[PDB]
């Protein structure tokens, strides 16, 4: 028999309830807008499928951010660009303001509302207790309004998270590899970067949901609270469900197979061998002791699941304990 199907336990049917043209991105009708209304003022950075500029609106003289995409399917322009107007105004959700086309070489730009280029990778490592959790609690406001709103990002990691450390502001960005839930719908498990993949894609279990954010939030989280970057450090996509197995063990893994019917890569089968469950408390140390509480500990072990699942929906995680004093706070502000 095959895999044993899989729905998401939240917002499962909610694309099933909007219209077609909501979710049905490859019908989507874009009004292309000039490249000439803006000036690129400096490269910020090159990704992969991606050259990111500071640019200038030159009707208004406003700042803008303008990311240039790079050759790739007209299909994925699509569904980036139907996802960034679906998720407009959502909370730490970065805004599209426009999109244009080169009138010679015809390559497509998206232009969004400017944020500083300092993302999370350069501030999480120096971080407060406090802060790691603020700017948790302030990731997950983002996730609960995507994943509510029928869309999982499917590249969380800090490099895609932008701060305003300042104001004390972020937004998630780069939906390039954002899709739309619908139950029942297999996905590509080639999505994620290595240390960021949810154990689904890691043994090819294609019917995930919502939840895969949860398990690279989780990674985020352990990377911050023990000063360990990255938390699980594979040489390549087998290895990565090795270094994982050494810290959750083997015994929930095997598990989780035999519960989905899950056909295991042969590879797989010398290299995972046989892993107890490692309490918490051995990744603790004198330079990292004070980011780590018995609430960060509880919250990240209900994170880091290989049934995805069992993980914290973003909603639950953001009724957990380790949050109490970052809500008391918001509601006195
Ligand atoms: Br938006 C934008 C503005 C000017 C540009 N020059 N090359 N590519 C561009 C994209
Ligand atoms: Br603003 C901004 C900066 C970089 C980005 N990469 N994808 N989306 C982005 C938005
Ligand atoms: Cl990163
Ligand atoms: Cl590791
Ligand atoms: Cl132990
Ligand atoms: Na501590």
């Amino acid at each position: 028999s095959g895999p044993v199907p899989s729905r998401a336990r939240v917002y499962t049917d909610v694309n099933t309830h909007r219209p077609r043209e909501y979710w049905d991105y490859e019908s989507h009708v874009v009004e292309w807008g000039n490249q000439d209304d803006y000036q690129l003022v400096r490269k910020l950075g090159r990704g992969k499928y991606s050259e990111v500029f500071e640019a200038i609106n030159i009707t208004n003289n406003e700042k803008v951010v303008v990311k240039i995409l790079k050759p790739v399917k007209k299909k994925k322009i699509k569904r980036e660009i139907k996802i960034l107007e679906n998720l407009r105004g959502g909370p730490n959700i970065i805004t599209l303001a426009d999109i244009v086309k080169d009138p010679v070489s015809r390559t497509p730009a998206l232009v969004f509302e400017h944020v500083n280029n300092t993302d999370f990778k350069q501030l999480y490592q120096t971080l407060t207790d406090y802060d790691i959790r603020f700017y948790m609690y302030e990731i997950l406001k983002a996730l609960d309004y995507c994943h509510s709103m029928g869309i999982m990002h499917r590249d969380v990691k800090p490099h895609n998270v932008m701060i305003d450390h300042e104001h004390r502001k972020l937004r998630l960005i780069d939906w390039g590899l954002a899709e739309f839930y619908h139950p029942g719908q297999e996905y590509n498990v080639r999505v994620a970067s290595r240390y960021f993949k949810g154990p689904e894609l890691l043994v090819d279990y294609q019917m995930y949901d919502y939840s895969l954010d949860m398990w690279s939030l989780g990674c985020m989280l352990a990377s911050m609270i023990f000063r360990k970057e990255p938390f699980f450090h594979g040489h390549d996509n087998y290895d990565q469900l090795v270094r994982i197995a050494k810290v959750l063990g083997t015994e929930d893994l095997y598990d989780y197979i035999d519960k989905y019917n899950i056909e295991l890569d042969p590879r797989f089968n010398d290299i995972l061998g046989r892993h107890s469950r490692k309490r918490w408390e051995r990744f603790v140390h004198s330079e990292n002791q004070h980011l780590v509480s018995p609430e960060a500990l509880d919250f990240l072990d209900k994170l880091l699941r290989y049934d995805h699942q069992s993980r914290l929906t973003a909603r639950e995680a953001m009724e957990h304990p380790y949050f109490y004093t970052v809500v008391k706070d918001q509601a006195r502000m």
